[PDB]
């Protein structure tokens, strides 16, 4: 419950001709972070130093 | 009255979407100068060296 995905766009696929190169270019961008509401929430256990 | 502001085209918008780069692009462009008729016609008056 601690961690939110903050969103903003989605996945977005663009697509350019770029002709001169005769290619079609796709962009594909998305902007997303994961976040935590407040500090405390995860404990992650590690293999012995 | 012997200046004259030669035109050609006045002020555009043009937005490109440029996908794959993200952007829109307002390139906005225009062309003109300021010419007189005959050479005579102006007066400027200077601070002094």
């Amino acid at each position: 419950d601690n961690f939110v995905m903050p969103r903003q766009r989605a996945v977005t696929v663009e697509r350019e001709r770029q002709a001169g190169k005769q290619r079609d270019a796709y962009y594909v961008t998305q902007r997303v972070n994961l976040q935590r509401y407040f500090a405390n929430g995860v404990v992650s256990g590690t293999y012995a130093a």
